[PDB]
C-alpha cells in the first residue's frame, strides 16, 4: 500500500483504490494503473520534473529503501495478476529490486521529488508507475 501526497491531490495504484478514492475521482487510467483523488488536507510530497535513471525506493516487504537504476517510462508486458489479465502496462520503468504485491504504493524518489510508485514484481524484478509527466499535479 502506499499513496503520494501533492496539493489537494492523492495518487494511488488504481488496483488499490478505495471507495472514498472513487466518490473523490480527478484522473485514472487502467493501462498505467494509476489513480488521482481530491483530498481535503494539503499534502507535502512534490513532484520530480527530470530524466533520472537513478533513485531510491521503499519496499514494505523488507522494511527497507533501496538505491536503484531505472528505466525509461516505457510499454511494458505484465504478467497475470490478481487485478489485471496479461496486458502491455504503459508509463512503466522496471529496475532490479525486491517486490511483492503488497509494495505497490511504495515511493520511488530521486534528487528533484518523487518519480513514480511500486506497481509490478516478480523474478528479482520491481516496476514503477511514472508520475513525472503529470505536470498538472503541481497546481489547481
Ligand atoms: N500493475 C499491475 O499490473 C500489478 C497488479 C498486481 O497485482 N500485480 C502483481 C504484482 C505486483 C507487485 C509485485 C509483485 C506482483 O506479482 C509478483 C510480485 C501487478
Ligand atoms: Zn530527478
Amino acid at each position: 500500500s502506499g499513496a503520494i501526497y501533492v496539493g489537494n491531490y492523492r495518487v494511488v495504484n488504481r488496483h488499490l483504490a478505495t471507495h472514498n478514492d472513487w466518490a473523490n475521482l480527478v484522473w485514472e487510467d487502467s493501462s498505467r494503473d494509476l489513480l488521482v483523488s481530491s483530498t481535503t488536507a494539503q499534502g507535502c510530497d512534490t513532484i520530480a520534473r527530470c530524466d533520472c535513471q537513478t533513485g531510491v525506493y521503499y519496499c514494505s516487504s523488507r522494511r527497507k529503501h533501496y538505491p536503484v537504476s531505472f528505466s525509461k517510462p516505457s510499454l511494458i508486458f505484465v504478467e497475470a495478476s490478481e487485478y489485471y489479465p496479461a496486458r502491455y502496462q504503459s508509463h512503466l520503468m522496471l529496475a532490479v529490486g525486491h517486490s511483492e504485491p503488497g509494495d505497490c504504493g511504495g515511493i520511488l524518489r530521486c534528487q528533484h521529488g518523487v518519480v513514480g510508485i511500486v506497481s509490478t514484481g516478480g523474478n528479482g524484478l520491481v516496476g514503477f508507475a511514472d508520475v513525472r509527466d503529470l505536470l498538472w499535479l503541481d497546481e489547481e
